[PDB]
């Protein structure tokens, strides 16, 4: 057959994703960090919302959750979880 290997492999450039800045991406629009995440303790309910396509969410979260969790949820909410409230 073929062949001829050379080897080398120089280390990739450091580039992590900074979570927990309020702000996700939106699957209804999708138009990078526009998206406010609200969490309301004293209601212990997370909404979140758009700003692009003006779109917003609710769902119950504690003071262990996470900014960054709500917007998973959200997801799977959408293309699989119609939440009532
Ligand atoms: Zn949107």
């Amino acid at each position: 057959g073929s062949s001829g290997s050379s080897g080398r492999k120089p280390p990739p450039k450091k580039k992590m994703t900074g979570t927990l800045e309020t702000q996700f991406t939106c699957p209804f629009c999708n138009h990078e960090k526009s998206c406010d995440v609200k969490m309301d303790r004293a209601r212990n309910t997370g909404v979140i919302s758009c700003t692009v396509c003006l779109e917003e969410f609710q769902t119950p979260i504690t003071y262990l959750s996470e900014p960054v969790d709500v917007y998973s949820d959200w997801i799977d909410a959408c293309e699989s979880g119609p939440s009532s409230g």
